[PDB]
């Protein structure tokens, strides 16, 4: 029989920068 | 033997909204 | 035989804060 499934992959990338803040 | 590590995970959430615009 | 690929890795971190908003 085939061996065990591999480990979880690496963690994904950080998400994008947030959007602009509110008008001053 | 165990299989290979899986694919990288998905990207994270967009970051928090930015700060308010500057005073004045 | 080698096991198959593992599952997808964890979801990434939130991104950095967005830019300061417009001047008022």
């Amino acid at each position: 029989p085939p061996g065990p499934p591999g480990p979880p992959g690496p963690k994904g990338e950080p998400g994008p920068p947030g959007p602009p803040g509110p008008p001053g």
